[PDB]
């Protein structure tokens, strides 16, 4: 790698960072829409008031305003649905840790309310939430609820660090190795500069996705993280062992690697920041599907990227990694639905099913309404689209039992419920290539109807290659396709993954068979649970 490859392709100017004029031939559309017009203006010059007055079908009669709501936005975490629901927008927030409280619950049900059929929230991948229905004239005043309740959608979409996952039984779980809360918080902090924007990370080569493990479990998945922290001593210290570059994309997923890099506690910020900052400098910004990270760790080598790290870092030192770290390699994944006892004595937490991570407004008031009454008033959301109502004190667990709302949201639902996960899908998603929330629970309902099992089996649907439900970590994945029945009808299907194992001893599943017919599936996932998984028939 010659030197002038190490050159910043990008600069400060008035407040943001763009692409130096010697370093933009052969970029790519996206890389064109953010150098003609800043998207985080939209926010911190307050362009979306005047933007919100244009009617829409104006808006689409110009590209720089067509690109302000199809593009631009999403740095707002606004995102159009154009394909599938025109005019409406959905929306995406920073929640690190996966944490929220019952008056921002209403609040974002307040929100979807007024949207009638057009609204709904979802639970996401990252333990995040997602509201639907959203028209453009609103954003203003939802922006200002959202900051009114302590909430921020800024930086969750495009170019952005994305949520920054942590332990869902962080601060609560008697085993677990470090609180993450404090961790992810000031992640986010920092990402979107105390939810005023931060454009020193807002003009990346593409996503990145970033965690902190505080669990032997690795309920964090620092596998498939951009960046993961994951706990270590050190020389008698407390800190973080760096995993860089773990992905997944249509054309490639691939596992992150060691950095060779520790860092004490308190260097989290600081070693976020330096990894941005080399990536936002030196990244390719040509063909969409080679800019995540990895692609340029590649190019560099990792120690060639470290050191672009290292020199980046407040007094330019980086430690090696510790030659191990605090993760248990013997565990076996803990269930967190059910009640369990915290560490707190005295206290329990109880994990709900929410099926395929789908509420509509009057399920998410009656979340928190529960977690009032029972709880602190929080709910904790998982990167399985289920929930966590903390510090609930035992004695309540019998009446907490009997609520009706846990019919529906229940503590101990069929075992291949628990492990279900599915994406968007086609219902919103314009890429989506098939429907995969409800046909994944009525797939999943037939297939319990036939089998009875002991195994904690762990099935993804996603409904194209983006892989948003990560079909790579699952025991079985589904990867939406169109295929043909036996007289050559298009049908709806899926390639069928196998071979994802998570925690320690992590592995990629593969394709094992293509292009089965949505409506075959259910037999062939029947005799794969029992060939495979000691699944019996009923
Ligand atoms: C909601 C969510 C799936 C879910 O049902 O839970 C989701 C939904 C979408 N993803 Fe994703 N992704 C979601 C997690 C992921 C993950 C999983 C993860 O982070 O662990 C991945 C794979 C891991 C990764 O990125 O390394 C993922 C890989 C992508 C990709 C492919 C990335 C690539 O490098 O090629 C795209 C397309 C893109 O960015 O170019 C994409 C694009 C999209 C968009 C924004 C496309 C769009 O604008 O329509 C989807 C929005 C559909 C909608 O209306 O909900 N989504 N997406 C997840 C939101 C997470 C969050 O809260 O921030
Ligand atoms: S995997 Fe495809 S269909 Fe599913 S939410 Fe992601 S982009 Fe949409
Ligand atoms: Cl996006
Ligand atoms: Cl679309
Ligand atoms: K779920």
């Amino acid at each position: 790698v010659a030197a002038e490859r190490l050159e910043p392709r990008v600069e400060e100017k008035d407040g943001y960072w763009i692409l130096k004029e010697q370093f933009r031939k052969g970029i790519n559309p996206q890389e064109k829409v953010k150098i003609e017009k800043e998207p985080m203006k939209l926010f911190m010059e307050n362009g979306i008031e005047e933007l919100a007055k244009i009617p829409i079908e104006e808006i689409d009669q110009s590209k720089l305003t067509k690109d302000d709501i199809d593009v631009r936005l999403k740095w707002l975490g606004l995102f159009h649905r154009r394909k599938n629901q025109y005019g409406r927008f959905m929306m995406r927030l920073k929640l690190p840790n996966g944490v929220t409280t019952s008056a921002q619950t209403r609040y974002l049900a307040s929100v979807i309310r007024k949207y009638g059929k057009e609204g709904c929230a979802d639970i996401t991948t990252r333990q995040n939430w997602q509201i639907r229905g959203v028209v453009l004239p609103d954003v203003p005043e939802i922006l200002k609820g959202l900051a009114e309740v302590g909430l921020t959608s800024l930086q969750s979409g495009m170019d952005n660090v994305r949520n920054p996952v942590g332990n869902p039984l962080a601060g609560i779980d008697p085993e677990e190795i470090v609180d993450t809360r404090p961790y992810t918080n000031l992640l986010s902090q920092f990402i979107t500069g105390n939810s005023r924007g931060n454009p020193a990370v807002s003009n990346l080569p593409r996503k990145w996705n970033p965690c902190v493990v505080g669990s032997h479990d690795l309920y964090e998945h620092p596998h498939i993280n951009d960046l993961a922290y994951m706990p270590a001593t050190k020389d008698g210290r407390f800190g973080f062992n760096l995993l860089v570059g773990g992905f997944f994309s249509a054309k490639r997923c691939d596992e992150a690697i060691p950095l060779d890099a520790w860092v004490p506690a308190d260097d989290v910020v600081p070693v976020c920041r330096a990894i941005l900052e080399a990536f936002r400098d030196l990244g390719f910004r040509g063909n969409r599907q080679k800019c995540r990270m990895m692609w340029l760790i590649d190019e560099l080598g990792v120690e060639g990227f470290r050191a672009e790290v290292e020199k980046r870092m407040p007094q330019q030192q980086l430690e090696r990694a510790s030659p191990e770290d605090l993760v248990q390699k013997q565990w076996e994944r803990r269930d967190y639905l059910g009640v369990h006892p915290q560490k707190q004595e005295g206290y329990s937490f109880i994990g709900l099913h929410i099926p395929v991570g789908r509420v509509q407004a009057d399920d998410m008031d009656e979340l928190a309404r529960l977690a009032d009454e029972y709880g602190s008033g929080e709910i904790r959301l998982t990167v399985e689209q289920n929930i966590i109502i903390p510090n609930i004190e035992t004695s309540k667990i019998e009446a907490l039992l009997k609520e009706p709302v846990l019919s529906t949201f229940s503590p101990d639902p069929p075992i291949l419920m628990k492990g279900l996960v599915a994406c968007t899908g086609n219902q919103f998603c314009g890429q989506a290539i098939i429907e995969t929330k409800a046909r994944s629970l009525k797939i999943t309902e037939e297939v319990q109807r036939q089998v009875s099992l002991t195994k904690p089996v762990r099935m993804h649907w996603t409904g194209c290659p983006n892989t948003c439900a990560q079909v790579q970590v699952a025991d079985i994945g589904f990867m939406g396709c169109l295929t043909r029945d036996k007289n050559g009808k298009t049908v709806e299907g899926a390639d069928v993954f196998l071979g994802g194992r998570i925690g320690s001893d992590s592995h990629l599943g593969e394709v094992y068979k293509k292009a089965v017919p949505c409506d075959d599936l259910v037999p062939l996932v029947v005799d794969l649970l029992v060939n495979n998984f000691g699944a019996v028939p009923r």
